[PDB]
């Protein structure tokens, strides 16, 4: 039924957004068909864990708080699609970074990119125009949206010194996960369920803030270990983090335990496109045995993540049981 | 005084937007200074003529309509600053277009465009936080921007189907106008003023639509022949819409004069970086005596100009007395 009611609700907001193009900003019917293509090429697809997550929350907390059910289920597949919208908003700027007379495929990314941004605004200030929370949901998304290109840039010069390992701890990595993703990943999905039933201010935010953060930081922790050990026909990429000089945790975690002449050799080779170079890494955080403390970093995390939960529930027991699938989905 | 007082905001708000990085986005001091350099790179130096119409807009219709005037004056400094951000963020994505192991100076450019749009969200959301037309502010700004970037759509396409010279048409290079342009750059600052003077309802929105457009047009017809007349050191930058193959004012005022001979040699010249194919369509263009019809459709746009200001008085003389600039800086 969820899964089944989001992709009707994709077709609603998919055939409003295309007439409204074609209706009031005199597109031609080739441009709305390519734009029909388009758009379902970068928002479908995925696993639309962001966009679920808002039905999920809204679904719960109309149990314990007629026409009210089918208004608040329909907000939240709107705002799930804000956020599926948003995510093939970044996918797009990131496809433009890695691609590289006028070159019409980078101007149409380009163009992508900022259609699909625009289309979290419009669909909102079009399906949400009577409701009393449009105007804070448009802040909140905005502010959110703004905090994820903040963290992009704590990622991308996370080894310069924007005009080096010294960012490469564990608190800086954690501002890293917090702002890239934790934000618009976790933290928004809840938010949002919350603004469409109503009960944003019956919650302890701090608490919600504080899982959200944590479990970005999970899943971040298991996507680093993956991307360098999982091989990429099982991955479903190719892992580029070591090549990439990223501030992964596996780094972070490896500088704090490696002798001088390790982290010697570990200087010496990472950020190298070199196949050895970057065996040379794998090697050594292999021989640190990391995989063996990633267990346990995880079992921690998992522990404050177990426990942050019932702080929730005292004062909303229909929120912290839609945060239940958090491990119904790992 | 305006000026004066533009550059006054401008610091009040690039001070605001740093302090809330430095002390609720968590940001280093490197970094800071970093976002400083690139908001004063990419914000200040131009001409600032969509940001002070906000503020002519607003000082004439506080005089035929205290602490009212303090207020709406520095309004309509922070919304002449949000189009200026967001002319700036255009320009960004326009840098990456033309511009072309992780390549640092794409991933910050990319970042800077989303920064500087995020920034007009931001600056009205702090500015603006008390006021009643934030809400509307923000859709009637996020319309706009999203018109514009269908009008970018329009533009880069113009030459192509989207999965040729059939769009070269006078009513195409309009829309491409309308949305590209003229949207933002002319009735976007000519809203913004009424948004802050309290006076959106209070005048006819249908003739200043219309004087928006045709004011629009106007100056892209002068814009587009000096791109292909005026030698670069007086123009300021390379003309380059024949290597472009845009959909200029002279490509389509010549294809309706021209005969099918130079129709032919006008389609196997069009659209090359070759020296002479280039001077091949200058010189078409000299032929066919247009800059003979440049003068006569300015002057024709112009009276249009002249007397639609004239139904503006007549329900708003102090707005349409905001426009009268718009041929006391041509
Ligand atoms: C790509 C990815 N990897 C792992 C998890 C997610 C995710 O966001 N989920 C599953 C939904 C979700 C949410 F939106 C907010 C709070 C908790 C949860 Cl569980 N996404
Ligand atoms: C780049 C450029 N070239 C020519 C004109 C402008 C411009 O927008 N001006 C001068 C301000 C303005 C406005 F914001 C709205 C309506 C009318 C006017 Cl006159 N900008
Ligand atoms: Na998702
Ligand atoms: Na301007």
């Amino acid at each position: 039924m969820p899964m089944q009611m989001f992709m009707q609700v994709y077709d609603e907001i998919q055939m409003f957004l295309l007439e409204e193009l074609e209706l009031k900003f005199d597109m031609d019917p080739n441009r709305v068909r390519y734009l029909r293509k388009m758009m379902d090429t970068t928002c479908l697809g995925g696993k639309y864990n962001r966009g679920l997550t808002v039905i999920d929350v809204a679904e719960s907390l109309l149990s314990l708080s007629g026409a009210r059910r089918k208004r608040v289920l329909h907000d939240a597949c709107v705002c799930g699609w804000m956020i599926e919208f948003l995510q093939a908003h970044y996918l797009v700027e990131d496809d433009i970074m890695d691609n590289s007379h006028p070159d019409v495929t980078v101007q149409c990314a380009i163009n992508d990119g900022l259609l699909l941004k625009s289309w979290t605004h419009m669909m909102a200030m079009h399906f949400f125009a009577d409701r009393p929370f449009l105007q804070d949901l448009l802040c909140r998304f905005n502010r959110v949206d703004y905090t994820t290109a903040v963290g992009q840039l704590y990622d991308v010069t996370s080894m310069f010194d924007s005009n080096d390992f010294a960012e490469f701890t564990l608190s800086n990595y954690k501002r890293i996960v917090k702002y890239k993703t934790a934000y618009y990943t976790y933290l928004l999905p809840l938010v949002m369920g919350l603004i469409v039933s109503e009960a944003l201010p019956t919650v302890d935010m701090g608490v919600t803030e504080e899982l959200a953060m944590l479990m970005g930081e999970y899943f971040q922790v298991q996507d680093d270990v993956m991307d360098c050990f999982t091989p990429p026909e099982r991955l479903g990429k190719v892992g580029t983090d070591i090549q990439d000089a990223k501030c992964s945790w596996l780094a972070v975690t490896f500088l704090a335990k490696a002798s001088s002449a390790q982290v010697a050799e570990f200087k010496a080779n990472y950020g190298s496109g070199d196949s050895e170079k970057v065996a040379t890494v794998r090697r050594l955080y292999e021989e640190a045995d990391l995989q063996g403390d990633y267990v346990a970093y995880e079992a921690a995390v998992a522990e404050q993540v177990k426990e942050l939960i019932e702080k929730l529930r005292l004062c909303s027991p229909g929120f912290a049981a839609s945060v239940e699938t958090l491990w119904g989905k790992t």
